[PDB]
């Protein structure tokens, strides 16, 4: 069962800008990805600490990154807390759309794409080297879904039957043909020495074949 839902108006005018202009700096959708694991991985270590059986579901809080020459994808992992349903169709949106519009405004007085981070709305930035995103998702209070995206103005939502994750989310980039540089190791190293150096929880790269 496949649900298909139509991004906002807001939305999909942000996805077409970040897909049509011209800008080099295509690096930046690691550390607004990277960001975004820190906050989920902030969320649930404070609502452990009145709630520790919040963490049954597994205790580590670190962030993994995993390339793969063969399928063309990279891979964000964290065990944060999650996303629930209500949030990947509603909620995420809803906070969207005042930050893409305050961001949109920016960039007509001078502002620039790699921003996008101080407008709430860095995830979209995935849209800069992936021509496809999934995301693999579990919150304590909701089953794990699965979202995905190739733009255009609408995105699909199902119940995920894959392997299960306990909590967290899997941000899986589906590459472009011309950004495939972001799965060396040494590039992934380089940018994550220079963007995010200080990232308070483990970040593990991992190794291909
Ligand atoms: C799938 C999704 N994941 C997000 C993660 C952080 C912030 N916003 C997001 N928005 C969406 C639609």
């Amino acid at each position: 069962e496949v649900e298909t839902f139509a991004f906002q108006a807001e939305i999909a005018q942000l996805m077409s800008l970040i897909i049509n202009t011209f800008y080099s700096n295509k690096e930046i959708f690691l550390r607004e990805l990277i960001s975004n694991s820190s906050d989920a991985l902030d969320k649930i270590r404070y609502e452990s600490l009145t709630d520790p059986s919040k963490l049954d579901s597994g205790k580590e809080l670190h962030i993994n990154l995993i390339p793969n020459k063969q399928d063309r994808t990279l891979t964000i992992v964290d065990t944060g807390i999650g996303m629930t349903k209500a949030d990947l169709i509603n909620n995420l949106g809803t906070i969207a759309k005042s930050g893409t519009k305050a961001f949109m405004e920016a960039l007509q007085a001078g502002a620039d794409i790699s921003m996008i981070g101080q407008f709430g709305v860095g995830f979209y930035s995935a849209y800069l080297v992936a021509e496809k995103v999934t995301v693999i998702t579990k919150h304590n209070d909701d089953e794990q879904y699965a979202w995905e995206s190739s733009a255009g103005g609408s995105f699909t939502v199902r119940t995920d039957t894959g392997e299960p994750m306990g909590r967290g989310t899997k941000v899986i980039l589906h590459l472009k043909e011309d950004q495939t540089e972001y799965l060396e190791e040494r590039r992934i190293k380089e940018i994550v020495k220079k963007h995010s150096q200080f990232i308070g929880y483990p970040i593990t790269l991992f190794v291909e074949k």
